[PDB]
């Protein structure tokens, strides 16, 4: 409609993860909504189809302009140039005017036994070293306003832990406090976090195989909607976030109702 | 964009509370997606004007189509009667797809030290036996499904209470209990909170008016008032994730974090 | 210190003649407090004041009494509830009031229920710690010494299908704990809420089904086993000791809501 | 100190991770006033000195209550996961520990976000989240795993209220709750728990910044470590609770 569309349209939108899954599809919705969108990722093979699918999205705006970049999160030396290289980028011509962080990676860590202190730093440099360096160069890069927005992304994970999880579990805890934090350092920019259940996207899929449909019905007998999430249902969350000016502090959660059990 | 009027297209909604406020911008929102709004008040003048307001919406969409209901949240005897009256005509030859439960719930209540039994059990009715009628009524209107949303409405005084205001905060977290009940017994609809807060509506607004804006610029992170077309975005919102649900959704400024 | 912090000091507890209320009332002669225990029933009140009297750990010092009152008789209600308080505070004033939950059964289909039926839960959920906060300040100084706790129960963030009206009120009880913190301040309010707890009400309520539900909680919990009432009747006694804690949920129930 | 709290603590080993002072000595006063085993440990060692002195002479310690100390620096990355084995071998004696106390990093303010580096978001971290971590890789094989024992680590209520300039630190106490939880269910059935304190009058902090504290909370004073430390010997106690966030902050969270 007009109204979401002056919301966003000629809107700068940087997504940090936007190659597939949660990302992809935000990326997706921000270009129908008449919005500049920039992907980033850490496959240039992935970014670049990526890339392509989003030109030819036949409900892109005619005015969306799609853009990549490839950064690496986890070269601790070089993350805070690469960072302040990508956000440069995403300005372009103006200012950043709304930054999405997903994080859709669940890869089970080693054993708790086995944990090591160089294991540990890298969850951290990923999942909260990096967030709070584009909040640091941010301000080079946009307007601290409540017209505009930075989000993460952390997982109903945070809250109902599975067994062998606990290194990402703490992870996603601190993403959600460090969410409160950037809300008041960096206000009057209005700062949230989306927290995700189990949603279907195509590398889930991958990584179960033949184990896809028991996990499924996992999933569903836990949920109360008694089914999957689609990656386009929980982007709508992400795009509410650009639209409400007065939404901030928060972490909005779209599990399917697996929290309720 | 095609797909928010995909989703929302010749749906029913039903927006209690609609006359004025957040009520009134949602159902602003929903018609200019091409949805069938409902809006029920308990003021027939502020309802046929909001009625009329509405009908005449500029980025209205031709094909939605306004209708208006009066009930009284608070005549106990007829409640259920008028509650399933208005669900018999939102849905009107089809069923409910999404019902919205708003409310202008800030009128400070009596003193704790003088509150009585029927003061008590006043707010109670309206803001917790009723959205509990619409439950037990909704499933002959409205199917049990992930598409459908009912939405109840709280505050963020729930979590921030002022002085004074125990009985009206206590009845907030009656709401999200519910909402949270509600959410499991009636799945795979989908049941859920939206949390305002320093959001600025004719009624609340004269004189000490601004006073208390200052106070929630102040206690905000965005130190801005905010409009009620910005928390109707929340409810719109809810409608169209089919995953998300059992949840409070706070949308009031940032003032929770201080 | 801590020794002494109860000692010689007025208890009420709402619910006290079994399951938690009576775990309370033990823990609290235990450190030498005076306890009055509420509840609906004489026979039951005497069978619980007669084994709270006859307690051995009980501290010599410490009085046990007894009062009846229907939480129920709406007409009666606050007048019920301003003499117990009487009673409760003694010669002196009262200093830490526990108010246990009602531990109802399951209510009607939700497609069932009735306004009268929703008054009901109201008016034992509700109104009634309501009145308790309006009374409480003829007979009780409100204090960061003193303490009033409620109960709402960890069924509130999980709820059990066919519950929603129960689920509801236990909402309530928290939501009403944090307007009486800030309304009755500097007097600390806070919420208990308790898990799976093998009360001897629920043994009979279970009766031959009892080792499959049993199971059942310990599945569904991390400790993999099922709450005593004395473990839970410990957090009632922090909330009195800790003049620091209000405002807050005290969740007691087993890790359930981790899963 | 009833015969029933007595009993539930007699004899039991205790480590108290930050006992020197604070939160931390106020528990160790109270464990030994059970009876139980208490072993403190510190950065500073005469720090230790003095607290483990004051400790050992308190008025209303069990006489059979042992006391004992030892050092940790929790930043000494190179060394980290090895004292901290040596310091729960020592805590765990000649049978086991029983319960660990994690009290938390106190409230230094970190540098602006606009200036803060690499190194000091981890140095924040090694301390706040990868030391309990490594606490409880170590754990198992000095402590059994059983509801009767705990795990209490210390978050704070700027997890939820942050000022100005704290952003990192409220990060990690979003940390030690996450991990709390991840930790609740990876170590079931030990119990695992977070205390968050609030408005906490410490010699360390101890007029200005004292009376602010006073109007933000509920209760209108400042709290002593004597409360919040009863917070840590209640999750000894109640052996049904594990996994949740104890707020004990005055009801400042309130407003």
């Amino acid at each position: 409609t007009r109204r979401s569309r002056d919301l966003l349209r000629g809107k700068n939108v940087l997504i940090i993860g936007g190659t597939s899954g949660i990302g992809f599809a935000v990326a997706q919705l921000v270009i129908e909504h008449g919005a500049m969108a920039c992907i980033a990722g850490s496959n240039p093979t992935k970014l670049g189809k990526a890339l392509d699918a989003l030109k030819q999205h036949p409900d892109r705006d005619p005015i969306a302009i799609v853009q990549s970049a490839t950064c690496d999160l986890f070269d601790v030396p070089n993350l805070e140039q690469n960072l302040d290289n990508l956000l440069k980028l995403a300005a372009g011509d103006s200012k950043i005017h709304h930054i999405v962080f997903t994080a859709a990676d669940m890869v089970q860590p080693p054993p708790l036994a086995s944990v090591t202190i160089e294991q540990i730093q890298r969850v951290g440099t990923i999942r909260f070293t990096a967030p709070m360096l584009v909040a640091k160069l941010l301000p080079k890069y946009m307007e601290l306003c409540p017209e505009n927005s930075y989000t993460l992304t952390s997982g109903s994970h945070a809250k109902q832990p599975d067994p062998g999880w606990s290194l990402v579990t703490g992870y996603c805890g601190g993403v959600e406090g460090l969410m409160r934090g950037l809300a008041v350092d960096m206000m009057p920019l209005r700062v949230n976090v989306v927290s995700p259940g189990a949603v279907l996207t195509p590398v889930l899929r991958d990584i179960l195989g033949d184990s896809l449909e028991i996990a499924l019905d996992a999933a569903r007998k836990k949920s109360t909607t008694g089914r999957i999430a689609r990656p386009e249902d929980v982007a709508e969350a992400y795009l509410y976030i650009m639209k409400d000016q007065n939404i901030t502090g928060t972490v909005l959660e779209t599990s399917a109702g697996m929290l309720l059990r």
